[PDB]
């Protein structure tokens, strides 16, 4: 028969659960959410269907107070509850802000558990703003290294990059939604790739080949119309204003192109060439195509890049 992949998104700590709440608000389908936190006040406000309060014996229901050893121990002591919530997942996205205690310490434990439960495990984490100081940055760096050791693939968003995309008045919440989009569009892109039957079909086994045990990653989506649409969508898919890891140096790529019946062979080559040339490597590509006749002049390019 057919395979139906279960995708889960797990928020760990404040920032991660913020991202989960905003994704649920934005509306996601076919994805399951898990909220993990020490902070009982924030966890009570989570919109996630599955909630795990960790470390209550250690924190009395408070956060970890920037102590990553308490975050790590809190997750370890709730291993069975975390395993039970994950069980059945084919793919898990662990999202977390690094630099505090709960996210820094517990997110690598959650990711380790997910991988041991058999899930393809992707971390999407932030580094703190420079204005938060050097100690926060150093602690975050230890969290990023622990994440790298625990996940299949890791996407790092330095929060300082948000300062590159705001004007002096952009609300902080609007900026945070831009960082959220990295996770949301990557999850949505995989979900859609799985759900739809393509003319050149890609599926979850291709995602596993490109992402399993591959270190840093990029996940992007680009949409364009009109003249040069394939080139423009491909460039947008690989544009990484918020990413620590750019496309440069990628050695494996999952690339899908969705368009209407006008989708031309020539423009599919144009788009593939953009990704090959930007990588500035010989990229091992798994290429797919979907014809969606509901589309008119719109083209959508999805890119997952690993192998740096
Ligand atoms: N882009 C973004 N960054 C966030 C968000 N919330 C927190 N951050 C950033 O993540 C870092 C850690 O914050 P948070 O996730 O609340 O930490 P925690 O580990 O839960 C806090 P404690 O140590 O007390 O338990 C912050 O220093 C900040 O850089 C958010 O919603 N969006
Ligand atoms: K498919």
């Amino acid at each position: 028969g057919s395979h139906m992949a279960t995708l889960k998104v797990i928020g760990v700590g404040g920032g991660g659960n913020n991202a989960v709440n905003r994704m649920i608000d934005h509306g996601m389908n076919n994805v399951e959410f898990i909220a993990i936190n020490t902070d009982g006040q924030a966890l009570n406000l989570s919109k996630a269907e599955s909630k795990i309060q960790i470390g209550e014996k250690l924190t009395r229901g408070l956060g970890a107070g920037a102590n990553p050893e308490i975050g790590k121990k809190a997750a370890e002591e709730s291993r069975e509850q975390i395993e039970d919530a994950i069980q059945g997942a084919d793919m898990v996205f662990v999202t977390s802000g690094m630099g505090g205690g709960t996210g820094t310490g517990a997110a690598p434990v959650v990711a380790k558990i997910a991988k041991e439960m058999g899930a393809l495990t992707v971390g999407v984490v932030t580094r703190p703003f420079s204005f938060e100081g050097r100690k926060r940055q150093t602690q975050a760096a230890a969290g990023v290294e622990a994440m790298k050791a625990a996940v299949d693939t890791l996407i790092v968003i330095p929060n300082d990059r948000l300062l590159d995309i705001v004007d002096k008045s952009t609300p902080m919440m609007e900026a945070f939604k831009e960082a959220d989009n990295v996770l949301r569009q990557g999850v949505q892109g995989i979900s859609d790739l799985i759900a739809v039957s393509g003319e050149v079909n890609l599926d979850f086994a291709d995602v596993k080949t490109i992402m399993s045990n591959q270190g840093s990653a990029l996940m992007g989506i680009g949409v364009s119309s009109g003249e040069n649409r394939a080139v423009e969508a491909a460039k947008k898919a690989i544009s990484s204003p918020l990413l620590e890891t750019s496309i440069v140096g990628a050695q494996g790529v999952l690339m899908n192109i969705t368009g209407g019946e006008s989708l031309s062979l020539f423009e599919a080559q144009e788009a593939a060439d953009i990704v090959q040339d930007a990588a500035d490597e010989d990229v091992n590509m798994i290429f797919g195509t979907v014809i969606n006749p509901e589309l008119q002049d719109e083209i959508v390019v999805t890119v997952i890049a690993t192998g740096f």
